[PDB]
């Protein structure tokens, strides 16, 4: 499905890809996503396909026009414009100076203090899933570990009830991995509906949670309103149960492949740190765009007031120009370059969260399990959308090899 091709665009900057189905999936996501940069692909391109929108190629420029909010706004970054049009959560869908003020009180409920502060509580759980899991000597790793470890931790800051992960679990795939069965709008009503009552109640009788924490904030010397409490919470929500939890399966996938990578962590500890961060530029995950405010022209290319970019955060680090070998893993690398939790004015909030969830997961489970692999016969397979991810990850592993800590 192609849309026709605008009058302002030059038929040799055309380059048909699908970020919501790539052609090259099989090999893997970010293989399928890094066709983009191959030699015959300029660095700027429009692609007809999710209703027509350019796709900046190349780390140098998804860095420039991250830094340049008055020529790329947020207002409108999903793909297709439909669903860019309906998003609506705080602080993404605002520019500075705006932006500044909602940013700084979700750093209050998901920053470094409120991290360092629920470390234990994340090193009891992860020791918990894995343990729980260590004598089985096999696993689903999607749902048996990287859904439920990132979401319960997250449930537990929100003060929200275990049971209804299934059902806001669902609602934010849909926000970043269309199935098709509902559109943007609809999915982002229903977890409105949702949060609503529950913002309600934590206004009148307020909490230590963090949707008490932001229901009763303030904002430009004023207190928040239910409509912003209720739109930036509904952020911290899909970023809670739709990041860590795809990245954590495409390196466990990656780990189970690579014994010597293991192998290497096992007894040299203190590379942990620096691994975590190779991992996040080997498999990063996210691509989301913005909007031309006017016309404007970007490195000779005009680009037309209304016209959507995509702006691929996943492939600034795939890109050789600014790391060589960009596909090869290496943890002793003197420089890993990367913008995986985005660029610019909104820069992920919750990265320090990430980290230390990543972090742990990494020395917890090579403690317990240092040996295994994937099942004989499945097919590991990816996704792609806004948030790319895995369908599921069947591992295997001799129980006698595990060690009990
Ligand atoms: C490996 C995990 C994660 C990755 C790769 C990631 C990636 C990103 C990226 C690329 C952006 C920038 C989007 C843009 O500029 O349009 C972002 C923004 C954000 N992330 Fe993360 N994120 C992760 C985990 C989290 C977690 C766990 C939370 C907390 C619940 C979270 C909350 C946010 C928020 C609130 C923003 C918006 C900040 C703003 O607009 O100023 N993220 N993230």
């Amino acid at each position: 499905n192609l849309a026709p091709l605008p009058p302002h665009v030059p038929e040799h900057l055309v380059f048909d890809f699908d970020m919501y189905n790539p052609s090259n999936l099989s090999a893997g996501v970010q293989e399928a996503w890094a066709v983009l940069q191959e030699s015959n692909v300029p660095d700027l391109v429009w692609t007809r396909c999710n209703g027509g929108h350019w796709i900046a190629t190349r780390g140098q420029l998804i860095r420039e026009a991250y830094e340049d909010y008055r020529h790329f706004s947020s207002e409108c970054p999903f793909i297709p414009r439909e669903a860019g049009e309906a998003y609506d959560f705080i602080p993404t869908s605002m520019d500075p100076p705006e932006q500044r003020q909602f940013k700084a009180l979700a750093n209050q409920v998901v920053g470094m203090p409120v991290v360092d502060k629920l470390e234990n509580r994340i090193q009891e759980l992860a020791c918990s899933l894995i343990e729980s899991l260590r004598p089985q000597g096999q696993c689903n790793f999607t749902e048996d570990y990287a859904e439920p470890f990132p979401i319960r931790i997250f449930m537990l800051l929100a003060g929200l009830p275990e049971e209804d992960i299934p059902h806001l679990k669902y609602l934010t795939d849909q926000m970043t991995r269309p199935d098709g069965s509902m559109t943007f709008a609809e999915a982002k009503e229903a977890l409105y509906d949702y949060l609503i009552p529950i913002i309600e109640q934590r206004r009148q009788k307020p909490g230590t949670d963090a949707i008490s924490i932001v229901a009763n904030g303030q904002v430009n010397g004023r207190p928040i309103t239910s409509d912003e409490a209720k739109r930036m919470c509904g952020l911290l929500l899909v970023g809670g149960l739709d990041t860590v939890v795809n990245f954590l399966s495409f390196s466990m996938e990656f780990l189970a492949k690579s014994p010597e990578h293991r192998q290497e962590l096992i007894e040299r500890p203190e590379r942990i740190p620096a691994a975590c961060e190779e991992l996040l530029r080997r498999f990063s995950l996210v691509a989301d765009g913005r909007i031309l405010t006017s016309d404007y022209e970007f490195h000779g290319v005009q680009l037309k007031k209304g016209d959507q970019i995509l702006l691929p955060q996943m492939l600034s680090g795939l890109d050789e120009r600014e790391n060589a070998c960009p596909m090869h893993v290496d943890f002793s690398r003197q420089k890993v370059s990367h913008t995986t939790f985005g660029h610019g004015s909104h820069l992920c909030l919750g990265q320090h969260l990430a980290r230390r969830e990543i972090i742990v997961t990494l020395k917890e489970w090579l403690t317990r399990i240092p040996d295994f692999s994937i099942a004989p016969g499945a097919q590991i397979q990816h996704k792609s959308g806004i948030v790319s991810g895995v369908q599921a990850l069947p591992l295997v592993w001799d129980p006698a090899t595990t060690k009990a800590v």
